[PDB]
């Protein structure tokens, strides 16, 4: 074994002591778990979405998943850079995630999207707290990275909010 | 002051006398004002569109705005090339525009789109008259430029017409 | 006249005797006729689609048509490579096609899509039989090409199936 | 039936009344039919061309077909934009076409090319009349679009004319 | 009316309550108004710039305008994301702007540039205050977005400062 | 619930009855589970790899993960296309996977790589059986897709085999 | 054994643990793949030869076609060679070995007119085409679907070029006695 | 005064009217930025040195990494220098000035083995990394959010490369005594 | 006048005295005149080429002309860099050219090509002498530039030689 | 036969007499033979390289082979341009090559690389002599081309030299 | 130490003995020192340039610096390839440079540019001598590389010469 899960050694290269590093790592690993479950659920909805606006949603969800996957990669690599061990196995990621995950059945798109929006909100609030924690610790690179990811997550969260809004070009007439 | 608003000196480089130039400039500046209000309203709807088909409309409207902005740039620069002064300030553009502009409230997408379609029609009819005026004046470059813009405007006007058509994949069943 | 419609001479370059070649050509030409009518009907729906989700469908249908056109080109060229004569004129293509083609009236998008889905299924089933026929004849290049096209056709057929599914973001409320 | 073949309703979006629109639509649909038969014959020659200069002709014809297909798409969409119904089925396109189409046999390249050149000329002369008709009707976007297509068609028609010219690098000696 | 100008509902998706959201929205809308007047004035100078270094300035100003337009789009969309209504009409934008706008006459380039530099400074100082306001409110995505825009605006403001500096390659001799 | 996990309805669009479809779906879902655990373990090694050749391995592993992720997407979408429900949650994927997954500790690169190579072999052997199963069922598109993925997986499996081979440029002297 | 200099001996096939391919099955594919490799590389070199030497009224188009044909042949050879290596075998490498192991006929060092040159190449393609068809079946039968798939992917590109040459040699032309 | 030849004197900071930054506040950022610039440019030159000289079993990958690291360091320096200039200051320019003003240690002109070379560079990164963190706070405190943001943008790229070097120096390898 | 035709002042920037510079300039201007007549004749043949292989020749000649135009630009700019005055007007270029130019009639392609090949040979031999003259003068940049152009010119000269060779795919049979 | 191996006719197009041409051709053909054996051996090592740094070497060797293949193409075409016959068959190339070629067994990477480095040195020294021979003959295009290739060959030769140097990041500890 | 500054071992790979190699290395290292001081001074002027034409000069100087940096990289790597040690530290580079470097004050653009032009001339003359030295030593790759760099340096040197010429579009009137 080269490293033990749960341990945080910090980094000499990045001049980050283990105490300070572990504070960021704990926050980052928690985010990582949630972001990866989000990724998998976005993939699920991407694969299963059907209906009148399925292709646009399919494409949106695919892009949302890609973004979530990139954020997770950033998070995981920052955890590793800070001398920590990023959650890796699917089982570990879900167990460590605090957000709710749909069961294996497929729900209609409005329900599916609403579930995803709930996951985003949770991650969004957490990321805001984590960027402050990082800035407070003087880890400006982590803080900056978190904000860079936060803006992409909020964009997708906002997109879902608009998909669920009570407007449409459809009329009873065209119906 | 280098040039006075309302004045048209023509161009020696383009061999266009002030009399003939002013005829085109008057037409071009009128179009410019309408095209820029269109641009701003398309931006408005682009920003605010919500609902089941919001992302596709968001993207369409963004592209429509970009097109409107490019047409305005063409118009403004042609006015300047002909020795005239293109309407510049937001206040001047709206005051000089003849099309109707929504008030600051946000309306549902069908209403919003319908308002935009009305603006396009006005600009479309005007541009047709202006291309003839230009050809008649022997200003073939202006005439050509107007047609180049006309085709892009009509494409977007047509798109909105189709968005508002009484058809949909939606059924009472899926509802 | 350089070649007579209906004749299959095989190919010395491809070491394919006329007997074996004609078996593939008969299958390929039948597919070609159906694929080209599909192409034209997809173009029709691409041009005419209107409504709340018309732009996304317009784009999808345009891409579906392009794919159908490329498959036909592949089919036609393989027929020619095997010493045969690919169906060419519009009249010949339709007459040789076994799938149903809408009359010249324009139907609502759900009806239009459903008609196209029926054409895909027919072509899909036929292509599956033709790839086996080709493999059995030892014409692995034709077999491979058919599968390459089959996967693109099935993707579009699947897309239409999802467009017609009983789900939507629309609610009676937004309506 | 959402729309009936032969009917032209004009467009409110494009401020084009049905009377004026129908004049353009009749012209556009006639061109569409001819352009699509041209497309299919160009495809035929593209597939079948053989001989000393076949690869260059194969590529040229492929490009000529793509151009013809884009012109047809433009024509068809303009017809639809003007409230009309573009000819769609292969059978309808050929029946509505006024140009001559080769029978299903394959002819030598000089004969093939000559037949295509005849189709181009017909379309070229018609398009010139149609652009005037459109300008006269004040439909400058249609007029402009026709000229844009006319220039591409004339380029390919000219190419064929040069391919058939009485010159060559070949000498009796190299023969 | 789907939304009323001046109202801010916050966002459930982004877990941003209306109280906090309105604080950011008020700041963002003020910036939007100023950024859009800047955009229009930059366009004005872009169109009208003449003289020995006009082409380089024309290109610079065009790029400055594009940047201002993208910043405005960011601002407007963030306002919308936070449940607010972004200023849209030209008239509203100018009325809501606090920066000074040139009258419709065209001034020499040094005067024009100096006026623009004054607009930038105002926006720059405001954006700095607004990023702090956002960070204080814990809206790190807005804060980050503001800084991203601030750096681009300061770059262009700096460019103008250098264009106006008292140095040149010109000598009395070359004169 | 729009669809229940474990159910397979086949597809009318793809002319695939539920009986035949379920046979492919069972195979595809099993592969999906294994491919996604592979993806996550490849990501793990990508993040954690250290040492003399870490950067090249980091890049290789990143690419291997991306490939595994695309294969999973293909598999999942084919399952969905065939009327089935692709395993989605991290917990479900791992539970349904038959390959071994490392515990959360980080091992040296040779051990890590060896574990991954074992996962590839399992997936490789399974995919070979599944392509035959698909061809036998006459589902040539699934068969083809499996082979397309098989070749990419075997390439990466082979890469790992070479990374572990007993050769190196290193000498006791340079040591 | 532990002391041979060679890391691998030409002719040996060890299969692959990574690809779960035993030496017995692997050697069957390797024998087929190496034979194809030899022929494909001689084809590559002859296509290069004709690419370099083609002259006349339609030389530039042929020059470009032949260059592309050579590139394709080179890529197919690379695929074949790497698959051989992946299956635990040793791909024919030296020019001398490639030609010796090739079964197709190669022109002598003189330069022939383009019709003759092209005809010779078409003969090489046919040989490779027929062999590749047999080899894809052999691979599918052995359950080596990745090799089978790769062979078909290459087969389609080779047949396209073989077909092109066939058309270049067809009895048609825009030339007339008049233009002559 | 009106007659000095120099357009600007090294060490002076006039702030900026365009950026609404007074000289007092500007000079605080400029002092920080110029110090970073000096260190970043010596880093750049040492990374170039190692890029040029790296040899051995993994030299090509290191050559490419070091080249990219140098490019990144050069871009950061350009950003720093231009921000200094934007704030009315004079960025250190000459090679002699840059090194003299740098606080990090620079290798002498001899070439050392890659592990030693890399270790020296890692030490330079840490120094710059710690300094940049302090400087971003200084800038935020001064309300110069554009400088603060720019510093973080550069900090993340520098930390990435510092981290890469750390991994290159880690005690792991695919090499075994057997392959040796 | 800013500079007088025929005068060569050398360059202080390039440390090239007028004496040495004038030797290169005389050589470069002679080449420039010939290269530009070549350019214009290549354009002529590009425009006029007809026959069985016209399209390939049209494209080749177009590329040959572009190459000749770039070489002339290089030559002219080097002349200017060395303090000289490059021949500019069409009349001056032809008068200063030593190669033969066809009269205004259009000749068959073999004759046209043969004339061009003669021009290339002349330029090729001259360029070889000029590169030696430059190297001897120690003007290695001019020498290098000449060789860079020489290789492109020889490539095109060689192409024409091959177009004129006594070989063809054509047979009396296909004839 | 159109041309006999061993004969050199020079070129009228390139103004190169057979006497002078044959001197360059003899040099070029010798280089061609060596460069192509190098190409094939680089391919061999590219295919077979295994071990801790195999992927980087695999990629390097692939690129080295591509470079060698391009140099051979240049050489062969220059030989043909000068009226000669480039060595073509694999058998001829190896027989005409003076460098040593490994037997068909696969050696460890250090041995393989060392063998390649020996081939490069031979080609490098020869190319230096050949560029002088060409310059002396006044064939500056051949001379220039040789140097262009020489620089790429020396770069790869140098790369191999560095791969074989006595340094590594590996330590007895990591071992 | 792995290598000692000042030592030149030549290269076995490149068949370059230490004696001959050291002659090139001494020349190359001298050029490297000058080119890097040039690079840094070009950067200085790039950063500091202000005034009426600053943006164009800013861009030019940036490009000039990039070019100087690439030339230095080439030089340094060639030194290393020949078994030498390229000057590395800023202090060493300046100490080893023979060109004059401005003190740390910022001068007006004309003065700055004139200083740079002086540096170019020095490097230009030196590079000419060094290419001859290399050719004489039979090191054609170094010779070729030097000329490739010489042409880019002379282009920039020439650009500065033109920036300083006594011409301008400015008139006393516009002033
Ligand atoms: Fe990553
Ligand atoms: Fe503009
Ligand atoms: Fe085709
Ligand atoms: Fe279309
Ligand atoms: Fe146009
Ligand atoms: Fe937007
Ligand atoms: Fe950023
Ligand atoms: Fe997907
Ligand atoms: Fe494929
Ligand atoms: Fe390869
Ligand atoms: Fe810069
Ligand atoms: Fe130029
Ligand atoms: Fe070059
Ligand atoms: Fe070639
Ligand atoms: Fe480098
Ligand atoms: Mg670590
Ligand atoms: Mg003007
Ligand atoms: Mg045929
Ligand atoms: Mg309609
Ligand atoms: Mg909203
Ligand atoms: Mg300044
Ligand atoms: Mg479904
Ligand atoms: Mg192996
Ligand atoms: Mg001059
Ligand atoms: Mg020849
Ligand atoms: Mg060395
Ligand atoms: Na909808
Ligand atoms: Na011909
Ligand atoms: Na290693």
């Amino acid at each position: 074994a080269r490293a033990t899960a749960g341990e945080v050694e910090g980094s000499d290269a990045l001049r980050m002591d283990a105490d300070r590093a572990e504070q960021c790592v704990d926050a980052l690993n928690a985010d990582l778990a949630n972001v990866y479950v989000l990724y998998h659920q976005l993939k699920k909805h991407h694969w299963n979405v059907e209906g009148a606006e399925f292709r646009d949603l399919h494409l949106f969800l695919g892009e949302a998943a890609e973004t979530a996957e990139e954020v997770a990669d950033e998070l995981a690599e920052r955890v590793q850079a800070l001398g920590g061990v990023p959650h890796a196995s699917p089982e570990t990621l879900q167990a460590e995630a605090s957000v709710d995950v749909e069961d294996e059945d497929v729900y209609d798109i409005r329900t599916s999207l609403a579930n995803d929006m709930a996951i985003y909100g949770d991650i969004i609030e957490a990321t805001r707290e984590h960027t402050e924690l990082a800035e407070n610790l003087g880890d400006h690179a982590t803080a900056h990275m978190l904000r860079e990811g936060l803006i992409e997550l909020e964009d997708d969260a906002h997109h879902i909010e608009h998909y669920l809004e009570d407007d449409t070009l459809v009329t009873q007439g065209a119906l």
